[PDB]
Order: C-alpha cells, then sequence, then structure tokens
C-alpha cells in the first residue's frame, strides 16, 4: 500500500515467507481494476462517446470500489498467513495444548481460504468490468482494456492456488466443498471470457 | 516508476493521465514473475533436503534476479518511449515532413520497448518451469503465481507491440517484429498451462 514497488519486489524476491504469491495476486487484481478506471476516465467526457458516458460512469464507481478493496488485499494475505503460522507454532506438550492447536489451526485454515476466495470473487468481478470497457472504450486506449483483463485473470488464478492449499487442510469437508464449488464456478466462465475480451481488443487494435 | 509506491502507481494508473499505462502494468506483472521465481529459489537453497537441486536453483536465482532488475527498469522505459510518441505528434510542408519522420522514429522505439519486455517475460516463464519441478513443496504455489504474472506481462506487452507496429511505414521492420512477437507468443500459451497444472497438482 504505502511502500515502494522496488521495495515490494525486493521483499517478494527475498527468503521472507511474505510477500508471496497471495500479495502479487492482489496487485495483479488492483492493476486490472486500475486499467478499467483508465479506459473509463479516458472515454468519459469525450464528445464522440456521450451515448456510453452514463454506463462508463457506473463502471468507474465499481472499478474504483474494486481497486480500493484489492489494494487492501495485499496485506490481508499477510494477516491470513500469520494466523496459520501463529496457530501451527503453538505449544504441543499436554493434550490441553494439542487439542487447542487442532481447533486454532482449523479456524486459521478457514480464514486462509475465505481471504484468497474474496480476492478471486473481486478478480472475477474485474473481468466483467473489463468486458464493458473492451466493448464501450475509446479506441485510442483499447489495449489497456486488454491488459486490464489479463491482470484480473492472473489475479484470479493466482489467488485460487491459495484457496486449494488451505482448503485441503480442513477437517470440515462441508465448508471446503462450498468454497471449492464457489471457486470451480468463478474459474469456469473466466477461462473463455479472458480470451474473448483479450482477442476482441487485439481485433480493435488492428 | 518502480520508485513510486503501489498506491501512488495505482492512483495514476486508474487516472486519465496517459502515464502510467498498460505497458507500465505489463512491466510490473513480469517483475513479480521474476520476483516469485527468485523467492522459490531463495526458499529452496540451504534446505538440506533440496541439496540435489541447489547448484541448479543457484544458477536460476542469478538469472531471475537479473530479469527482475531489467523488468523493473522497463516500468520507466515504457513511460519514456510513450512520452516521445506523444511528443512527435504534438509537433507543428517542411514543418509536416519533419513531424512524420520524428513520429516514425518514435513508433519504432514504441515497438522495440514492449517487445523486449515480451522477450524477458518469455524468459521468466522458462525459469518458472525449472522452479515448478525442482522447488520446495511448501512454497510451490509461488512457482504458479510466477508463470501467471509472467504470462500476463507477455501478452499485456504483446498488445503494445501491435498498437505501435500498426502505424509504421517501414513494413520489413514491422513484420520482422511481429514475426519475433508471434514466435514468443506461440509457445507461451502452451507452457503457462502445463506449468500451472503441474503447480496445481502439487498443492492438491
Amino acid at each position: 500500500g504505502n511502500e515502494t514497488i522496488e521495495t515490494f519486489l525486493d521483499g517478494l524476491a527475498s527468503s521472507a515467507p511474505t510477500p508471496g504469491g497471495g500479495g502479487a495476486a492482489a496487485i495483479s487484481g488492483a492493476m486490472g481494476a486500475a486499467l478499467v478506471s483508465m479506459v473509463c476516465n479516458l472515454t468519459i467526457g469525450k464528445k464522440k462517446y456521450v451515448e456510453v458516458e452514463a454506463d462508463l460512469k457506473q463502471v468507474l464507481e465499481k472499478s474504483e470500489g474494486l481497486r480500493r478493496t484489492l489494494t487492501g488485499m495485499i496485506a490481508d494475505d499477510v494477516e491470513a498467513f500469520d494466523a496459520v503460522m501463529g496457530a501451527y507454532g503453538l505449544p504441543k506438550n499436554t493434550d490441553e495444548e494439542k487439542a487447542a492447536r487442532a481447533a486454532k489451526i482449523q479456524e486459521a485454515l478457514k480464514t486462509a481460504t475465505d481471504v484468497p476466495l474474496a480476492c478471486c470473487r473481486v478478480c472475477r468481478e474485474v473481468i466483467d468490468l473489463a468486458e464493458i470497457v473492451a466493448e464501450k472504450g475509446n479506441l485510442n486506449v483499447i489495449s489497456d482494456a486488454g491488459v486490464a483483463v489479463l491482470s484480473a485473470y492472473a489475479g484470479l488464478r493466482s489467488a485460487a492456488l491459495n484457496v486449494y492449499v488451505n482448503a485441503k487442510g480442513l477437517d470440515d469437508r462441508a465448508f471446503a466443498e462450498e468454497r471449492l464449488k464457489e471457486l470451480e464456478g468463478l474459474l469456469a466462465e473466466a477461462g473463455a471470457l479472458n480470451e474473448r475480451i483479450y482477442e476482441t481488443v487485439k481485433s480493435k487494435v488492428n
């Protein structure tokens, strides 16, 4: 958030367990969400585009919403990660310490499934926002609509791996099935949608 | 630039500033790909368990870290090259052939810059494979996030090659660049999927 890019890449490169893939996914996300706001901000007020203005106004509120949130998620990853390690590194001597570690690990893995899925959900919304500027956007900047979708799609599939990892560790299979089923679906659509919107933009560029 | 904060970059990326742009974003997408290949490498070197792949991952670590440094620089290279295309079209019969020359000059750079980022992102994808095979099983997810961030960069940057190639007189140049471009692209689809499935099946 309040942190240099080279700083983030130094830490992301380092042997520190954070930043890692989860935080990158979120950045891949918030970049998607930014490149929609861009095509919105450079198409709105353009006299030749006063028949899509209002739509692209509504898109802009959504995308700015989703950028704010997705920037939050860079650090939500670290919180979720700490929770898992905090639980995993608990005393393990008596059965009063064993049992209270099982529970706290389960509680931690559930949070470390919801938090990446929340980013998935927002990344899948970003792909929908990009379809719209890929179809209504100023042709001068139509590429940004294409980079937008690729970033969002990278975010979604990135974040999705942190769902698979923490999901598999759960004792409550019910809760996991629901979450993996919610992911399984988010990904079904996003596959062909990212190509459509990437290939559409490629065509509008030539 | 990579000197900017993640909020300051995103505040400008979202704005109606012509910079930052999708070329900026593609640069960052690549660096994080390099960054993550370096992180698996850093979390596998000095694990006694992973001695057999230590030297191999040592050679990968130095490659990735050079690709990261390059790709981070390429954030600014995109703004510089785009600002000189904006600059050439801003120019005011002698006044008019001066301007069509400067523009063609500017658009050949505006093609070469994103193709280099394309070239580098393609190389992150190969290191993202070695690490996906040889890397520490408790951070293999990062091998995955790597391949994705790198593939996004590649195709994000591909689009800026197409935008600038389109407006070029010299068509021997332009088609030579589109051939190179489509020569990287051709493979990148096939790897990115093989690598992700491989990382997907190691976490599950």
